[PDB]
């Protein structure tokens, strides 16, 4: 007869119903059951009846893969999934959270902290639109991103990962969301999940709640708040996120006073799902049920039972899926987990999936390869990168000219410091790697070949990556421009307690500037120690994590345009001062946030 579920035409909650009213156990499991391609093959999806697949970082098909290789694989995956009886499409995820950042030629765009910094919404809007582009050029639907943690102690390894310390500034930078999925009708309720089609992808606001407020930023560690401060800093964005049809949430590895999130049935079920109203889907973190308990995974059919009593609805396993169906199904059979649960997840995996059409297009389309690294997202990148620069120092005493904007015609100049040439460092984590990587990674432009495409064809640029004060003060040098800042990490592995550069960093400025004006281009994923630096500039520009596009960098340097950016997060004079955040009573600053100065345009 006919089948409700396969009707296009068909309400989204009609085709939820008629299709979850037909499904098996191991179906249903299997839709709640989301994989590594690093495990997967026809045969597992097909006899699993598996629901999701993904990409971990550096997940990829192959170094250097074209788009339309990513596309391959996605539909050699899918096409699995569709021979099921059902024939329920897979969603395929990645972390594309600064670009389409795992795939080879991708645009970078600047990390959440220089995005903060730009204090615009729009722009971080089109940075959604540009990415979902990308990400589907590769064939994928759905995008780990954003990250609307609030971090409130820069000494946390995913502080580049939040937009500010300031809550109504993440709460802004939600504008992601619409950018990734669309934006939603004039109709809309609050919670539903939206995407607008197949040109759009499946957002997820993470991670949920307080990663960004745990002790001494330990990541996944826990945060020691009451529920005023948890619902007054790091609760807010995720209503704006509901009001903006975010997809999906996946669940923080924190604690909230000593509740592991991915235990938490009171947040999940009775403030997510029951408060808020979210009816997209909740997933979990990496391993996430795993490290509910410690050791992690030593009573994995605990995890089980606590996450998915919990409220969450898929789980990010990634890896042992036949331990996870099996000790999830031995839980329904004996009665531990109701069937009310399973079909409140299958419910919300499903709508998800129906509400983007998914079901309608479940393969990729080949003429959207193009959109990888296409010009106009870089140029695109190159705004955000300018316009997240943020000017600290501008001439060393109140009586000297000013450094900055640089002449672009000069006999000859000098750019320096291991960060000048170093395309893996300006991106920072999560590219192409998982915890980034060292050296020419991917397309991009350094700081050293910006200067070049930048200044007078009568400019000698000369490149020293660490060169010693007499080969400065003997060079004939007009200035330099001298790069240096924090090597690329992520997550755990960025955990940082002293919050000073590796050198040679400060070493370099210091033989730099004492020979030659100089300006310094601070790359950091975060505020560090910066006074020494400071006292040898004669500029200094804290640059974040700017992406693959240097010359963003280069356009504020020579003028093209005028510096605009403004802290996002307080520049503290001491770690020993750890946390202090705007609005603290103790508040001692070295620059205040929304600090800035500014120069115009040439
Ligand atoms: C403040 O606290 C931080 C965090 O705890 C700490 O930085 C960490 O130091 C660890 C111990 O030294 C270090 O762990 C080791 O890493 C070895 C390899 O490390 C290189 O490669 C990784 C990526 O694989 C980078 O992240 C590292 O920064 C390092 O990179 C090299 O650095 C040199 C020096 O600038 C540079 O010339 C190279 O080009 C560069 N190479 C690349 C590929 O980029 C590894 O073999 C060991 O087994 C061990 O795991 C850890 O990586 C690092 N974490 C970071 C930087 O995120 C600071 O202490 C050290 O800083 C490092 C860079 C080094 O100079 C040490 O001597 C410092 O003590 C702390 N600062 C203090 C105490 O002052
Ligand atoms: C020389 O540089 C000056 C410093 O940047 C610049 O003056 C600033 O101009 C900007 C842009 O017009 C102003 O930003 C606006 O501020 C408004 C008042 O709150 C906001 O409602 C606007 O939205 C906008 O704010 C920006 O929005 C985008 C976001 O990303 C930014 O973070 C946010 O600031 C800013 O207030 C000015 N600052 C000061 C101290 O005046 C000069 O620009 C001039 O250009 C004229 C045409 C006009 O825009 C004037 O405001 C301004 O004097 C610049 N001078 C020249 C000649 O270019
Ligand atoms: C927040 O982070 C701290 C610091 O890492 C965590 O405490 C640490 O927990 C581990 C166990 O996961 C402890 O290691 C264990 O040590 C004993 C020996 O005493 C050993 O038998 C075990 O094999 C294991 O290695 C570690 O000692 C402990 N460190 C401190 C300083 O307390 C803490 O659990 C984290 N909290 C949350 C909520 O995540
Ligand atoms: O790669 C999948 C996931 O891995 C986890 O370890 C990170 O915490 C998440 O932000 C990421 O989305
Ligand atoms: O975020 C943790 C990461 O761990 C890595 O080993 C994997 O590639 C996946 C995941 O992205």
């Amino acid at each position: 007869d006919y089948v409700l579920y396969k009707d296009a035409t068909k309400p989204v909650e009609d085709r939820v119903a008629d299709l979850l009213g037909r499904m098996t156990l191991a179906e249903k499991i299997g839709q709640m059951t989301q994989i590594e391609r690093l495990v997967a093959t026809p045969d597992v999806l097909r006899d699993n009846f598996i629901g999701s697949l993904l990409s971990g970082g550096g997940s990829v098909p192959r170094k250097g893969a074209t788009a339309k290789e990513w596309q391959d694989m996605v539909d050699g995956f899918q096409k699995a999934c569709m021979s099921t009886r059902l024939g329920i499409p897979m969603i395929y995820g990645i972390d594309a959270v600064h670009g389409q950042n795992n795939v080879y030629g991708a645009t970078i765009f600047p990390h959440n902290v220089g995005l903060g910094a730009t204090r615009d919404p729009y722009l971080v809007k089109r940075i959604g639109e540009a990415t979902a582009l990308e990400v589907r050029a590769t064939g994928i639907q759905y995008a780990f991103a954003p990250c609307i943690a609030v971090c409130r102690d820069p000494r946390w390894g995913r502080c580049y990962e939040s937009y500010s310390e300031d809550r109504r500034i993440v709460q802004s930078m939600t504008e992601l969301i619409p950018g990734l999925q669309g934006d939603v009708p004039k109709d809309f309720t609050s919670g539903m999940p939206f995407v607008a089609g197949k040109n759009k992808v499946a957002a997820c606001a993470k991670h949920f709640v307080g990663d960004g407020g745990t002790v001494d930023g330990i990541n996944e560690n826990n945060t020691i708040i009451n529920r005023e401060g948890l619902m007054n800093i790091h609760m807010p964005a995720y209503k704006n996120a509901m009001d903006k049809g975010v997809s999906t949430v996946m669940i923080s590895y924190s604690s909230w006073n000593g509740v592991k999130m991915h235990a938490n049935q009171d947040l999940v079920t009775g403030y997510l799902k029951d408060t808020l109203k979210f009816k997209g889907f909740v997933i979990s973190d990496w391993e996430g049920i795993d490290r509910i308990t410690t050791p992690a995974g030593s009573d994995y059919s605990y995890s089980v039972k606590a996450s998915i009593l919990a409220g969450l609805d898929m789980i990010m396993v990634p890896n042992k899926y036949q331990q996870f169906i099996s000790i999830l199904t031995g839980h329904v059979n004996g009665g531990v987990i109701p069937m009310s649960r399973i079909d409140d997840a299958v419910t919300r995996i499903l709508r998800v999936k129906f509400t983007m059409g998914l079901f309608e297009n479940p393969y990729a389309d080949p003429a959207m390869a193009e959109q990888l690294g296409k010009q106009e997202h870089r140029d695109l990148a190159r705004e955000a990168a300018r316009k997240s620069l943020v000017l600290l120092k501008n001439g060393k005493t109140s009586t000297d000219a000013p450094l900055l904007p640089l002449p672009k015609k000069a006999p000859k100049i000098l750019v320096a410091g291991s960060h000048a040439d170093n395309l893996g460092y300006q991106c920072g984590g999560w590219t192409i790697e998982w915890q980034g990587d060292t050296g020419r990674t991917t397309v991009g432009t350094t700081i050293l070949e910006a200067v070049k495409a930048a200044v007078d064809p009568s400019t000698v640029v000369v490149f020293a990556e660490n060169p010693d004060a007499e080969f400065v003060k003997s060079g004939g040098f007009s200035y330099a421009i001298v790069a240096v800042g924090e090597h690329p990490y992520t997550e755990t592995k960025g955990d940082n307690l002293n919050l000073t550069i590796p050198e040679p960093g400060l070493s370099t400025v210091q033989a730099v500037c004492g020979g030659v004006r100089c300006a310094t281009v601070l790359i950091s994923g975060r505020p560090v120690v910066v006074q020494p630096l400071l006292a040898a500039s004669d500029a200094l520009v804290a640059a974040w994590l700017p992406g693959s596009e240097g010359q963003g960098v280069t356009d504020a340097l020579f003028g093209d345009f005028g510096f605009t950016g403004r802290l996002p997060r307080t520049w503290f004079k001491s770690v020993d001062q750890l946390p202090m955040n705007v609005g603290d009573a103790h508040y001692d600053p070295l620059f205040r946030l929304g600090y800035g100065l500014t120069t115009n345009a040439t």
